[PDB]
């Protein structure tokens, strides 16, 4: 069996390698990546996203989410405050201010220390899940406004065609804002790509680990995991690596920076605060062997996860038995 301590693997693709995107994730699989949860693609340097990020400040965040944190250092969760509308070009100038700097340090681990110690007493301001995209239209590989969709794998796969859309989302960030353990919808894959801008740190547990996550999770949030079978897709949570330690959790960590691809794997729980001002672009995306994650994924039906359009289809086809209870928590 192919990495069995289920480390995260870093990649280094040719730019012949890089066509087939398809094939390429296939490859990383042979070689063990998805054990990980989480994996990192190096671009060959040829490669560019697009070619300047010089005209962006006039994209608009139309709703800015203040997080929030309570509860102690290492165990919390954060709800989002929605803040009025601001430009990119408003955001990094925040970003940058004296009250939301990334504070003086010496590397990513002191850095990571302070995050840990001292996020639950700021409530950093996060441009998340904005529909959109950055790359240039000419860009061919990797374009992650280009890929095969969800709806077209699952008629290729299952032969039923489906409606739904699968699009692009951007996120801007600044110190300490925070993304908080889930997998993705229907545990699909997930790539995010790192276009600009300081970085990014990633936690993640191996997916045939996820279920020890989960139960403590349930001991440390006990009154949410009354309210709901699936609390964790509210997507609210966090829990530092000191504490998955003491508790014996497997898990890993690594730092992405500008330039960077990393993909998520069916089932592989995730979350990570970033460093400074940045912007990444994420999209889910499937494969055939997602197919089984899809039919087994948890769901959330206590109406706080509310999620897209196009979920409904594959709760519909995936999980029959389910469809009824969960539409009911959408609606
Ligand atoms: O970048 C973030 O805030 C969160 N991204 C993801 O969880 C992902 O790409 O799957
Ligand atoms: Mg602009
Ligand atoms: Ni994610
Ligand atoms: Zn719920």
């Amino acid at each position: 069996a192919q990495n069995p301590n289920c480390n995260i693997m870093i990649f280094h693709p040719t730019k012949e390698e890089f066509n087939d995107f398809d094939k390429y994730i296939a490859y990383m699989e042979s070689q063990g990546a998805h054990r990980a949860g989480l994996a990192k693609i190096i671009p060959p340097k040829e490669w560019k996203a697009r070619e300047t990020y010089d005209n962006i400040s006039e994209i608009l965040i139309a709703t800015p989410l203040q997080q929030v944190a309570s509860g102690r250092a290492g165990v919390f969760t954060q709800y989002h405050k929605k803040k009025k509308a601001m430009t990119v070009g408003e955001y990094r100038h925040l970003a940058n201010s004296k009250k939301y700097q990334t504070p003086p340090h010496q590397n990513f681990e002191d850095l990571e220390r302070k995050y840990w110690k001292n996020r639950i007493y700021n409530s950093p301001i996060y441009g998340a899940d904005i529909s959109g995209s950055l790359f240039d239209e000419n860009t061919k590989q990797w374009n992650l406004g280009h890929l095969g969709t969800i709806q077209d794998l699952l008629e290729k796969e299952c032969g039923v065609v489906i409606e739904g859309v699968n699009t692009p989302y951007l996120y801007f960030g600044m110190w300490k804002t925070t993304f908080a353990w889930h997998t993705e919808d229907m545990d699909l894959y997930s790539i995010n790509y790192l276009h600009l801008g300081e970085p990014k740190t990633w936690y993640v547990v191996p997916p045939e680990h996820g279920q020890r996550l989960e139960r403590l999770a349930r001991e440390l949030f006990p009154g949410s995991s009354r309210g709901c079978g699936a609390f964790l897709r509210h997507k609210v949570a966090l829990i530092s690596p000191t504490v998955l330690k003491e508790n014996g959790i497997p898990f890993n960590r690594i730092t992405q920076e500008a330039g960077e691809f990393m993909v998520t794997f069916p089932y592989g729980y995730h979350a990570g605060f970033n460093h400074g001002f940045n912007c990444a672009e994420a999209i889910n995306f499937a494969t055939p062997r997602w197919i089984d994650y899809g039919k087994m994924a948890s769901q959330c039906s206590c109406g706080e996860a509310r999620v897209t359009f196009s979920m409904d289809a594959f709760v519909r086809i995936l999980q029959p038995e389910r469809y009824d209870l969960w539409k009911r928590g959408q609606d």
